[PDB]
């Protein structure tokens, strides 16, 4: 009675779109991310995981940053983060993406679990809460939603 | 926690799209399901809930109905049913669709739980398990898969 797979369609109205796959091995244990992305204007996209599997309204209506444990913005590797702050998306020159992280925080079980929620890359980059900005500490300053979709549970 | 709302985006290459908006006013209580649609052909459509929320290659991916309870295929009233098999869905003769019922089965929170899930609209009418097929008793005979979407934690 416990998911190891995951897996994210992401689209929109910008031209951007891509898939995530999770895998979890254990219950509480780390969780593997491998994201791909089309369409992305060169640089780095915030990446997080949104509050909200509701995509009725564009990517508007799937809320704000995951945040069960009540911290401020943070990058994936800080003590003090969202549990949905999964930090930047680095695009090419092609506007093509590939993501690769494995996160101690998400999970595909539990009070932490993300599926049926939403994942969501920015216009722009994850400042990590450093950004000294008024959003910094609360979306890392990422701007726009260019993509994002409910995440499903997948096959064994 | 306790989820008390969900929701479903529809979408695919036949043209069909739709939106499901589910809700559980108790942990184990009824869940209230609305569904509107477009671009259907007039008539009746196999309405479910597949095993996987994997909506990758065009929902051939979702897997079957949601069958936790290891039954045969029926119809929502039966005793003897799929926990995901949620009858037909009417167009009218504009292709547009209003769904309404209320179900038991189904749950937002437990081991009957479809967050992270598919919902999945058929081509063809869903014949309960009624139509003498071999079909009948697992598919309904509903046809092919003309949309699908993942079903996400909607604010509450
Ligand atoms: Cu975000
Ligand atoms: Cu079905
Ligand atoms: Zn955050
Ligand atoms: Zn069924």
């Amino acid at each position: 009675g416990s998911n190891m797979k995951a897996v994210c369609v992401m689209t929109g109205t910008a031209g951007v779109k891509g898939v995530v796959k999770f895998t979890q091995e254990t219950d509480n244990g780390p969780v593997h991310v491998h994201a791909e992305f089309s369409g992305l204007k060169a640089g780095k996209h915030g990446f997080h995981v949104h509050e909200f599997g509701d995509t009725t309204n564009g990517c508007t209506s799937a809320g704000a940053h995951f945040n069960p444990t009540k911290q401020e913005h943070g990058a994936p590797e800080d003590s003090i983060r969202h549990v949905g702050d999964l930090g930047n998306v680095v695009a090419g020159a092609d506007g093509n993406a590939v993501y690769n992280a494995t996160d101690k925080l998400i999970s595909l079980n539990g009070s932490h679990s993300i599926i049926g929620r939403s994942m969501v890359i920015h216009e722009n980059e994850d400042d990590l809460g450093r950004g000294g900005h008024e959003l910094s500490k609360v979306t890392g300053n990422a701007g726009g939603r260019l993509a994002c979709g409910v995440v499903g549970l997948a096959a064994e």
